[PDB]
């Protein structure tokens, strides 16, 4: 693998939940420890499972991995780090400022943004500890900071400005400005840091990764490698329509990578029949050469949704899980059964009217607004700090939700279906200053969580649900999209993967959701009403 060659001391893997960052990191560590290198594997995930893969426990203390001489591990808990970040700022004012005030300040430090800043504080400590490179040849991280977090920390305004906002976290920066600048130099130095962009052969993901590449390079991280994971080996595309349609779909994408990633050294890793749970399994991942559950169809959820003839239906979930596709499929079925439906989308690509809002224009409107509102009196460094804060992922969600709010009032006379929604955290924040009760009322609004029959994706969906719950919003149901167990295939590899889904689909059924739907992988893309209708399955 090109990414495995002459690696600098710091190795970072970035990419969406479940693309394979941790798996690839563990396999990389083993491989390097076996070449005689001293390796430190830094587990960064919220519910770390790294200990599991090595069949041993690991904590916030460096420990050698008994089963792999040369390798040690360290777990940095992000939820714990944000918690302490929050406590450092809030504890001094408890019993001082009135309870509602403290509670408001506390909520401002409970979003994904505070968690990212806290994670960076953790990354910074490791990146600045020169002693580490005295004991280790390489330190591998299974996540990486975002361009947004890095830009925030490099802005002069962050160290001299006082102003829905996510800058509250800044107040908690543990270290001196010099250490963060140092950490940033370490990240931008190709002789010290290598960044691996992990992706899947799917047109959508590739575009997101392309964007990530441009943001990080723009900041100075130009030592980047592209690793395409889970690729279907051609062999499997023999004697099977799905495996062939899939193999065909990835191939097109593989041969038509987005221009921005074309010049990057690219390696591909084949799809494995079993979720790697040991060293042999892990190491097999770097190789250069190669029955159903009892869950209702989407039709079923839609059937129960139709019951009251109207209402607000909101599809939520992480990026790329299928919110827009599911929302489309829901609106089509409702419309097809005589109900009045109004579908709203943020993605540019009768008795059913569709509204498309342009995220960019809404964001910019909303941005212009918060700028004249909170920007006055701020010097220029302060305005740039504020502008960068308006570059958080939540800024867009707020702006788009803002726009969808125009037609959310129609949920009273018909069905309004939205393909995206803000977080519970953001909702709470917006409600501090918006139709909160509407969203909280179980009748009027039905929140659907879209996810995948995979480990990380399920955990991420569960965390999004816990957060909505804090905001008094209970998800009405869960939709497990792209399932193989529900799809028909004779491909042994595929059926093997379908089997790997069972545990995840089970944890959703008996722990996360009351109402659950299973949607099959359709191969290609459900772009036409036909395909869209095919996802639902039949009545009764
Ligand atoms: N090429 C692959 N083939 C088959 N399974 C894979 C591959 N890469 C990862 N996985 C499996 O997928 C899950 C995806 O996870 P992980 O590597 O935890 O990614 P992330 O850290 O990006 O969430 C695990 O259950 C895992 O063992
Ligand atoms: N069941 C499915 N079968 C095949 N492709 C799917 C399925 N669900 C989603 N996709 C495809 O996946 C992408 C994932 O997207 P999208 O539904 O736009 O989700 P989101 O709105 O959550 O980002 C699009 O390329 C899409 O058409
Ligand atoms: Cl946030
Ligand atoms: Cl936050
Ligand atoms: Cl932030
Ligand atoms: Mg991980
Ligand atoms: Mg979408």
């Amino acid at each position: 693998m090109q990414f495995l060659q002459n690696i600098p001391p710091y190795l970072f893997f970035t990419g969406k939940g479940g693309v394979g960052k941790t798996s690839i990191s563990c396999a990389t560590a083993i491989r390097l420890a076996e070449q005689g290198k001293r390796v430190l594997l830094v587990s960064t995930d919220p519910a770390s499972n790294v200990g599991q893969v090595f069949s041993q426990t690991i904590g916030n203390t460096i420990q050698a991995i008994a089963s792999v001489p040369g390798l040690s591990a360290l777990e940095i808990d992000p939820q714990a780090a944000a918690q302490q970040y929050r406590a450092r700022i809030v504890d001094p004012i408890k019993g001082v400022l009135p309870d509602d005030v403290v509670s408001s300040i506390n909520e401002q430090l409970s979003g994904a943004c505070t968690t990212e800043i806290a994670a960076f504080d953790e990354f910074t400590g490791l990146l600045t500890d020169a002693s580490l490179l005295t004991r280790f040849d390489h330190i591998i991280f299974d996540t990486a900071p975002t361009g947004h977090t890095i830009r925030l920390l490099q802005l002069p305004g962050a160290w001299s400005s006082f102003i829905a906002s996510c800058l509250g976290p800044m107040a908690g920066l543990e270290k001196q400005r010099e250490q963060y600048a140092y950490a940033v130099e370490a990240l931008s130095d190709p002789k010290r840091t290598r960044l691996v962009l992990v992706a899947r052969l799917q047109k959508s993901t590739l575009q997101e990764v392309a964007r990530t590449h441009l943001e990080l390079a723009a900041i100075g991280l130009k030592n980047q490698y592209l690793v395409i994971n889970g690729v279907l080996p051609k062999t499997e595309a023999a004697n099977d329509t799905l495996a062939a349609a899939i193999w065909e779909r990835e191939q097109e994408a593989l041969a038509n990578l987005p221009a921005d990633l074309a010049g990057l050294p690219t390696d591909t890793l084949f799809l494995q029949p079993v979720n790697m749970v040991g060293v042999s399994a892990l190491s097999r991942l770097l190789s250069t050469q190669p029955q159903r559950p009892d869950i209702p169809s989407l039709s079923a959820l839609v059937d129960d949704i139709a019951r009251n003839e109207h209402g607000l239906i909101m599809l939520m979930g992480k990026g790329g899980v299928g919110k827009t596709t599911m929302a489309a499929a829901i609106a089509v079925r409702l419309a097809d059964m005589g109900f009045d439906v109004h579908l709203t989308t943020s993605d540019p690509a009768n008795n059913l009217q569709v509204s498309r809002i342009d995220p960019h224009e809404e964001t910019e409107r909303y941005r212009q607004h918060v700028l004249e509102t909170k920007g006055k009196e701020l010097d220029e460094a302060g305005k740039r700090l504020l502008e960068e804060d308006l570059r958080s992922p939540c800024t867009e969600e707020i702006a788009v939700f803002q726009a969808f709010s125009r037609v959310i009032r129609e949920a009273g006379k018909r069905f309004v279906v939205m393909d995206t929604a803000p977080t519970g955290h953001t909702l709470l924040l917006l409600d501090a200053t918006t139709p909160m009760m509407l969203l909280q009322d179980p009748e009027r609004t039905k929140v659907l969580l879209v996810t995948l029959p995979e480990t990380t994706p399920v955990l991420e969906a569960a965390n999004l649900q816990a957060d909505l719950e804090r905001a008094g919003i209970h998800p009405w149901g869960w939709i497990i999209n792209n399932s193989l167990s529900i799809a028909d295939t004779r491909s042994p590899l595929l059926r093997m993967r379908a089997q790997q889904e069972l545990p995840q689909i089970e944890s959703v059924k008996r722990q996360h959701a009351s109402r659950v739907a299973l949607v099959p992988v359709l191969a290609s893309e459900p772009t036409g009403i036909d395909k869209l209708k095919q996802l639902a399955g039949h009545h009764h």
